[PDB]
């Protein structure tokens, strides 16, 4: 039946043991997922060089997943919104198929604890009933600093795919989001402001 | 009927006027097609911060797209793979979908002007009908040196797909696969060996 996730018991890919072994109850709290057959879920980890308040400020914007995140074509809100769990937003995805549309809902938003995380209620593509968690945590070492991004996702395997299927192809579109959250806050960093 | 692309007639996105310049003859040589109603055709560039040779010698290695390609779970050559035109290669990407097999035939590999192509030549997915071709060109000013690659596509329109449907997802991928290039081939030249 219904298993627990093990992100919390490995050091994931783009972690050191030292930072696992700070993150491993954050993970544990906000990167564990109940799943099922059928069911996949990765945890991703990106180190950025940049201090947590400059990479969060770009992670929380709901509004604007295309400021991070690749293959965004649009992103909607409409009018009134506001910065509240429970909003949902309209993202057409470059899909290389006529063009539709994911509606996702902000699930999570914890501005002291540096949580965010969203749920796929419709669209009709490769990741369905997807739902995903991302956290933000400092590090600092002789006065360097630096931010590690923890990412994890829980996601339905279609029917004629296999696990590997899935969790290669949603691994690879969060490994590469996370490589450009990491350049866009590095370059803010840079220039301060 | 048919037309001929105008790449060669407008300043692609990422090139200077200055560098357009001294490249507007190799585009009309090596990046212009003539197209049909249902194809569609971009040309995408590049700058990169290392020398012509460094970047060529990953641009030419037919049989390892992997090393400067997003997506790809897989590349297989076979035994007795020699590096010459006509060659090919099986190409598994990393799609979300049942994994299948992209081949491709190497079209055109000139190391003295820096000039390679490929064609997919069958696989069922999003990129029917598929040929490019990648140059690469240097630039010098006050000693300092950087390289321009140019890469170029024409390909089929799927039923149901607007042209921008295709053009938008083909050239995305394309600009993420540059983008790799050029970090893969910045750290080979910071590091020289
Ligand atoms: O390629 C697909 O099949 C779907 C990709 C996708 C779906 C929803 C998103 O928010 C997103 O960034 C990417
Ligand atoms: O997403 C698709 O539909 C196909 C992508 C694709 C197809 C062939 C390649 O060589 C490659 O790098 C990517």
């Amino acid at each position: 039946l219904s298993t627990i996730t093990t992100h919390h018991l490995t050091v994931p890919p783009g972690l050191t043991p030292e930072e696992f072994q700070e993150l491993s109850s954050s993970i544990a709290e906000f990167h564990s997922y109940r799943i099922n057959p059928g069911q996949c879920s990765s945890l991703l980890a990106q180190r950025i060089h940049a201090p947590v308040e400059t990479v969060w400020t770009v992670v929380r914007r709901f509004d604007k997943p295309q400021t991070y995140k690749h293959f965004i074509k649009s992103c909607s809100v409409g009018e009134d919104f506001r910065m509240t769990v429970g909003s949902t937003r309209d993202v057409t995805v470059i899909s290389g198929l006529p063009a539709a549309t994911s509606t996702e809902r902000l699930d999570i938003l914890d501005d002291d604890r540096h949580v965010t995380g969203f749920s796929i209620i419709g669209g009709e593509h490769r990741l369905r009933n997807y739902r995903s968690v991302t956290t933000v945590h400092g590090f600092e070492r002789d006065g360097e600093i630096w931010t590690v991004v923890l990412e994890s996702y829980v996601v339905d395997v279609p029917e004629g795919n296999t696990e590997e299927d899935t969790r290669l192809f949603a691994d690879t579109v969060v490994k590469l989001n996370l490589q450009k959250l990491a350049s866009v806050t590095e370059t803010l960093a840079r220039e301060a402001g």
